[PDB]
């Protein structure tokens, strides 16, 4: 597993000097910029003053330097920066721009100037790597608690002392919950007062964990401990092995690829855990209550299967074998018709890992091409600027190929500039000719993502009478739902010559595509088109997608930039299922959580039975698929930790997305706990997903909400490689960045299913598609 934890060099911990300025301002400030040893926060002291400002790197979006940073325009700021550090180097080259945001749409900015270009570059490289470090982004609750510990030990610390009010501000805003913190501190034996500070020397992380035990009443652990220990007192080495090997492990998981824990191994771990927790009383091969609870919070119990999280999938199959992360009308930050168009958005969407972007290209009124949603009140941006942005961020987070979907409406003259600008901005990254071994001829499979790393492919145009009347009308409806994409400019040679493996063609019939046998010909279908084909011949659609690429996009009537649940189209094997990244609904939340895995590359390999040429498959099946083994899943939502700093009322919800017959929404919801943002104890009877026809396509999602139905957090767990047992589940926001301490504690059952044992073809299928709606019972009408 090639993933590593952050490694912050002494230079950054000790810190470097910068000047900080703000846009639309005459003045500035010199600061000492710093990172904590674990690499979780940027922090600096605003001079001769109280405290330290902080940026939580979990929400850092990008840090940039040199040519990609924003230099100051105000005269007297410019002056400062030139004479700051070394006067040799041009100001541009000392500049560092940081953008952050709890979500990637509403951003905040930080502008800085360093002493030379190396410092700039170093912070730029280092900080980024910390923010996008996957292990840090998937750390278990003990990790987040440590994160808090490091905040208090570096940022909040004043003269080697940790103020109590800082410990309070971090954990609560409510008065009673703050007094809970007070009393908890007192139990430990620390100073308890509003105005006290704890000496650093007394403030070790192990006692800071006893603080956790004192603060929260994790009553769950009593019964868990009694289950495993029974009347035998403490959990022996042998008991704990069986616990790890039976309950905490999937019965299907391959014994030799994933070897069982051993007596000797468990001994080592019990020792680690009892050292953190017991010290004075630790015994060789004996695990106490607090030892066990520690484990359940520690990295070894992390729900994330590192093997699936790492970039470990086979990258060496045809492109058509992959689910590819896709964006629709990338340029829009908001509403479809009144919304703003952005250059920045292209950066952000790429930085999430997204691989397929869209560029609606329109003729600009001064000779220079623009991007916008044509004939609407949306704003316009410059095409030249957009492609330079694309090139900048195309391969920061993923080495694997980007596909640019072009809606071309330009004049022949302006199209020559599109082409030229692509060459200018992309230089060597632009794939303007096929590669060896994959000529554009019939029978030849597409290249592999591995073959096409650090390349950018262009999807532009290159240079059915006889129907029934209801078909004609169904087609007219498709065409208008296509919006502006329905009619495009004809291709100019200078543009057509850049297209190769991704040639969009006007899809006709399925039999047509396999007779032509042209793996490089693809089809971009508006959702209305897709649903038609999907309902008519679903199996044929699955087979089509084994060799060729299907892109799917939102119908025009979704003016709010609403999204469909992508599992509808992934079920058919559609690779480029494009979404509106500016809208954080269920669909988008699901998308971002799914594409985290596989080193967050934007690529996920389809399940095997979907790539096998000879095998027929019906995504609308309700009985089991031959070869593929069905499963049962049981989720028992027990409690939550640190949902909020205020005393909220919350409930938890659990949904599943995948095949129609496996998709469940608005069915499972816990009792509501009132007035407790800290340790609400739901204790809900398990939620059973009895028959999961096809787990490899299925994901499960835990959602936590405030009483009024306001979003608090969520977590996504694909069934392919899910870990059962008691697990801590740290919640994430909608952009799939962590909330931090906010977590859920659940018991998971994952195993193989074992049993005891009209309507029109497409009416039945259309009915199945309601499972995906936000209101499955009512939408079924
Ligand atoms: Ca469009």
């Amino acid at each position: 597993i090639e993933l590593k934890w952050p490694n912050v060099p002494e230079q950054l911990i000790k810190g470097d000097k910068f000047l900080k300025w703000e846009e639309g301002s005459s003045s500035f400030t010199e600061i000492l910029l710093r990172v904590d040893p674990k690499g979780y926060f940027l922090y600096w002291k605003i001079e001769g003053k109280e405290d330290s400002q902080l940026l939580d790197l979990a929400y850092l979006r990008d840090i940039r330097c040199a040519k990609y940073a924003k230099p100051p325009k105000d005269k007297k700021v410019k002056d400062a920066g030139t004479n700051f550090g070394s006067s040799n180097i041009p100001l541009q080259d000392k500049c560092v721009t940081i953008c952050h945001g709890y979500n990637y749409i509403d951003l905040d900015w930080i502008h800085l100037v360093a002493e030379n270009s190396s410092v700039a570059a170093k912070w730029a490289e280092e900080v980024f790597s910390y923010a996008y470090n996957l292990l840090s982004l998937n750390k278990n609750q003990l990790g987040e608690w440590e994160k808090l510990y490091f905040r208090l030990t570096t940022v909040e610390m004043e003269k080697n002392k940790i103020p109590v009010k800082s410990i309070q501000k971090c954990l609560s805003k409510d008065k009673d919950d703050r007094t809970r913190v007070a009393k908890a501190i007192e139990k430990i034996g620390w100073p308890s007062g509003k105005n006290d500070a704890i000496e650093i020397k007394a403030f070790d992380f192990d006692t800071f964990f006893k603080f956790y035990l004192s603060l929260l009443e994790r009553s769950e652990i009593e019964g868990i401990f009694k289950e495993l220990s029974q009347n035998k007192g403490n959990i022996t080495t042998v008991m704990f092995r069986d616990f790890l090997n039976d309950m905490q492990r999937h019965p299907s998981l391959h014994k030799t690829l994933f070897p069982l824990y051993t007596d000797s191994q468990c001994d080592a771990l019990i020792n680690e855990y009892e050292s953190a927790v017991n010290k004075k009383g630790k015994k060789k091969g004996q695990l106490t209550k607090e030892g066990l609870l520690y484990f359940l919070m520690c990295e070894e119990n992390n729900l994330t299967p590192m093997h699936r999280l790492d970039l470990g999938a086979n990258m060496k199959l045809s492109l058509a074998a992959y689910y590819i992360n896709s964006s629709h009308n990338t340029y829009l930050t908001g509403h479809q018709l009144t919304g703003k168009s952005s250059v920045e958005i292209y950066r952000q969407v790429l930085l999430t890992g997204c691989r397929c972007l869209e560029l609606d290209c329109w003729d600009g009124k001064d000779g220079e091409p623009i991007i916008t949603h044509g004939f609407t009140m949306c704003t316009e941006v410059q095409f030249k600027d957009v492609v330079h942005a694309i090139a900048e961020c195309a391969f920061k987070v993923s080495e694997y190929p980007v596909i640019l979907s072009f809606e071309n409406h330009c004049s022949v003259p302006q199209q020559k500039l599109l082409a030229q600008y692509c060459h200018e901005a992309f230089g060597e990254l632009l794939l303007d000719n096929p590669i060896d071994g994959h000529p554009l001829k019939p029978g030849v499979p597409l290249p592999t993502p591995y073959d096409l790393r650090k390349k950018i492919l262009i999807k532009n145009k290159k240079i059915l009478a006889g129907l029934t009347d209801e078909e004609k009308k169904k087609i007219e409806k498709e065409k208008k739902d296509a919006g502006t994409a329905a009619k495009e400019a004809e291709a100019a040679e200078e543009m057509s010559a850049l297209v190769n493996y991704i040639q969009p063609v006007h899809f006709t019939t399925f039999e047509q595509a396999q007779k032509k046998d042209r793996h490089y010909e693809m089809s971009s279908m508006v959702e209305t088109q897709a649903l038609n084909k999907l309902k008519d011949n679903p199996e044929d659609f699955v087979d089509y997608n084994k060799k060729q690429l299907t892109r799917i996009y939102p119908k025009g009537t979704r003016v709010d930039s609403s999204n469909y649940v992508p599992q509808i189209y992934w079920n058919a094997g559609c690779q480029l299922v494009a979404l509106n990244f500016q809208c954080f609904d269920v669909a988008m939340c699901v998308n971002l959580g799914v594409f985290e895995y596989n080193g967050c590359s934007g690529y996920l390999l389809k399940p095997e039975f979907m790539r096998k040429l000879d095998k027929r498959f019906d995504p609308f099946t309700e009985s089991t698929v031959d070869g593929v083994v069905a499963g049962t899943i049981e989720i028992k939502i027990i409690s939550a930790q640190f949902l909020s700093d205020k005393q909220i009322s919350s409930y938890v919800e659990v949904e599943m997305y995948g095949l129609p017959t496996d998709t469940v929404r608005k069915k499972f919801k816990t009792k509501t706990v009132n007035n407790n943002g800290m340790d609400p104890y739901y204790n809900e009877n398990a939620f059973v997903f009895k028959k999961v026809v096809l787990p490899d396509l299925a994901v499960v999602r835990i959602i936590v909400n405030e009483d009024g139905g306001k979003f608090i957090g969520h977590r996504l767990m694909p069934l392919d490689g899910i870990k059962p047992g008691y697990r801590h589940i740290p919640l994430r926001n909608e952009s799939n960045r962590p909330l931090g301490l906010a977590s859920v504690f659940a018991h998971i059952v994952a195993k193989d299913y074992v049993s005891d044992a009209y309507q029109s073809a497409q009416d039945a299928r259309a009915a199945a598609l309601c499972a995906f709606e936000d209101d499955p019972d009512a939408a079924l009408n």
